């Protein structure tokens, strides 16, 4: 009927529509990964994935330029994707270096990020030869600095940078003292301070400036003032020690944020568009200040692991909630909740939601889809419709939770994780399984 | 010198100060509990939660009358503290009444909440021989009926009303129409619905009403109109199948959200007060409509396991951002972060946080507690103060985190779940251990 259409932009590049009006992703119907795998389920369609690993590497000229954000999303199986489409990894903790590290991740491709790398992380990243560490501190820099002179390498770094930009979807704040954890101040003299401290030692080496400014960017607008901030600092830095001692810091990464589609009227614009852009602002921004052009690095998360997938859930409870003297709003209840999508709670999210075991003729009704969590603010889609005649026993996915929803899971009201799944040219396969009562009580100290 | 005072309602009771002014929990230095077991780390004063148990037991008339909400804190070890106490014990999905089941709780002592009751877990809960059901849809009425009738029992049963309060700290809201996903709702005859079906049932009893209006509250003046509207639905239920087969709805559940002190300036109502008011607005108001008093029970979460337990933390880094021309923010950059404690970003909640590792004598300094996380919004504490010569090495420990915060607990960044240990008067064991890289990669299959 009108529910029925699902956005392209929005859905998983492989969805499909059985003759029996059942949604696909990858040739298998969604009813069937319900059966064989249970719900609440996370579908990732690997080829979606891998195609946009493969559109962003080309668009930046390299996937080395392409430096996948770990933390949307991380498991073994993903750091093999990201390896074989040659993309690098941002790791930002040991965790995630440990996990990157078992998969076989190619360290030389590895960037370690973070505001408080403790001790132990800095060495178990010059012992596995990382190869680029954003700094973040003075304090980080002196103890990088001794981890590396004691293990006899030079250790390549970029050093983080705060240009006070902070970017959403079409609108930008701009402001005169960023007032937040990561990096330097480029305007209080804080960065210029440690590219010195940089350049004091010899067992670290400044190769590049890092700035990332905000998440579900749609425009170029933010980028384009924080680049010319950032390349700013690149001319300050050749202006006091003179293009020499400068010429190996060719890189600037204009960090993540580029945006995706949860919602039909979401607008980020095509990669390749966007990083034709992007390249001319990196290019006109450094001549128009005497520099040669730098190489420009990026650093998605979301832009790559959001979109290919989705989370099915089966309507459990439907309820008609009186919110006027003449509307409803009608609450379905569904198999998940805060604990794999605290997005909507936590960020205000909106999300797309859509009956998938079947097709309705129903009319849509207004309603909210809400997991089964003991707490009122348990919501996944604040707002959207349904078909009216909406029962237990449907399935429902909702879109575009490949990115940031699984890694902030929890196991509140003790409830387990949901499993994961691929698929791929009809092939669905566990990726990670579904948590069980003794992985509840596996911490439990007898 | 002011940083040195741990205001007592805010702290744990069993709190104090070294010789040398390290902080102690019922006499263990934090700083030794902090080499043994490593941070980040939960803390949690036994003895107070005991305590806490006792005190609410008395103020209400018995254990019977305080049942504790899991969903605030729950493993076996703590299943068996509440048990002991002699209180009853509230579960909310599948997982948690298998927890509580394994650590063999009373299930007569048990009951089960939800908005989205699955068959298998309303199954299961017969099956235990669990006591009380509160039942929050007609779908769950059918459902549970039928369970009931084939395991040959009569399943006492409460209903879940919404009478349009919403309550918070020192006020509430009042609505016609309470646009939520719990209960149902008395002013639009969705209640009485409820009654009527579940009258008629063969296998289902009804023992009370519940209701459940907030969080955080110290006044009582939302409960009071509450029990009103409570109560006032109880007069219909007589006006319609008269006293006889309503003197089995014995039991008025005025639900849970009894305050703690976050804050030094947080004035929660000491318990015994409050419950002298409750236990009179039920029989001024049972009395006004001409009926004998229920039984009070009440469901706190927080005020039990919430101010006995603290979190201790490693300052690892600490950074001056320059937040204004002339002012300055000193982030201090801590052990773990959101994933151990959510409820900053997720609520907007307010910490106390205190240097413990040692005395300072520096004046404090205008901060914020910040995590490892690789993401701004990463605040355990976003506005406090801090000694001017706090420096990495330090213990910090934030006070009150004995609720909501390791149930919330995720692995954002594969940053493993803290441990937690209990201490009993200089006693400290390990309650639930430490995640390593193995629990991370342990639901991974290949
Ligand atoms: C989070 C993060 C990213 C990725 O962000 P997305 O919005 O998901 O594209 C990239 N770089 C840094 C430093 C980040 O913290
Ligand atoms: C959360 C909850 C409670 C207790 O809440 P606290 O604020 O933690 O006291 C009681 N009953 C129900 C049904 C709840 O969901
Ligand atoms: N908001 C509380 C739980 C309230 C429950 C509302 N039904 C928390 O900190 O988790
Ligand atoms: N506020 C962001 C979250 C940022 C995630 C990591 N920096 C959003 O739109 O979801």
């Amino acid at each position: 009927n009108e529910l029925l259409h699902l956005a392209p932009n929005v859905w998983p590049r492989n969805t499909t529509r059985d003759e029996v009006g059942v949604v696909c992703i990858a040739g298998i119907p969604l009813t069937q990964l319900a059966q064989e795998y249970g719900t609440p389920l996370f579908v990732i369609d690997e080829d979606d994935f891998r195609s946009r690993c493969r559109e962003t590497a080309a668009a930046f000229g390299s996937g080395a330029n392409v430096h996948y954000a770990a933390k949307a999303f991380l498991c073994s199986e993903v750091a093999r994707w990201i390896s074989e489409e040659g993309l690098c990894l941002d790791v930002c903790t040991g965790g995630e270096l440990a996990v990157a590290l078992h998969a076989s991740f190619p360290p030389e491709r590895i960037t370690l990020h973070g505001n408080n790398k403790s001790v132990s992380e800095l060495t178990a990243a010059v012992k596995a030869g990382v190869g680029h560490i954003v700094v973040d501190s003075m304090t980080e820099i002196e103890r990088l600095d001794a981890i590396a002179g004691e293990a006899g390498i030079v250790q390549d770094v970029l050093v983080r940078l705060t240009v006070g930009v902070e970017a959403h979807t079409h609108e930008f704040i701009s402001t005169a003292h960023e007032d937040q954890k990561f990096g330097l101040s480029v305007a209080s003299g804080a960065a210029m301070a440690a590219v010195r401290r940089v350049f004091a030692t010899d067992h670290l080496r400044l190769v590049g400036l890092h700035s990332h400014i905000g998440s579900q960017i749609f425009d170029v607008d933010g980028f384009e003032l924080a680049a010319h901030r950032v390349i700013g600092l690149l001319r300050d830095v050749v202006g006091e020690f003179g293009p020499e001692k400068t010429a190996q810091i060719a890189t600037v990464d204009l960090g993540g944020g580029l945006g995706i589609s949860y919602l039909p009227s979401d607008d980020p614009p095509p990669i390749a568009e966007l990083a034709a852009k992007l390249g001319t602002i990196v290019s006109d921004e450094s001549t128009a200040v005497g520099l040669p052009t730098p190489k420009l690095v990026v650093e998605p998360g979301r832009a790559i692991a959001g979109p290919g997938t989705i989370t099915l859930y089966e309507v459990g409870t439907v309820k008609d909630v009186d919110v006027s003297a003449t509307a409803h709003r009608r609450y379905v209840s569904v198999d998940g909740g805060m604990s794999d999508n605290i997005r909507t709670a936590l960020y205000g999210a909106q999300y797309d939601v859509r009956l998938v075991s079947r097709v309705s003729d129903a009319p849509p009704v207004p309603a909210r889809l809400v997991g089964k969590h003991c707490e009122s603010g348990d919501i996944i889609v604040r707002d959207t419709w349904v078909p009216d005649d909406i029962r237990p026993g449907d399935l429902v996915a909702v879109a575009a939770t490949g990115a940031y929803c699984y890694s902030l899971s929890s196991r509140y009201n003790m409830v387990g994780r949901p499993a994961v799944v691929a698929v791929h040219a009809g092939n669905a396969r566990l990726v990670l399984r579904r948590e069980t009562v003794d992985d509840l009580l596996s911490l439990e100290v007898r």
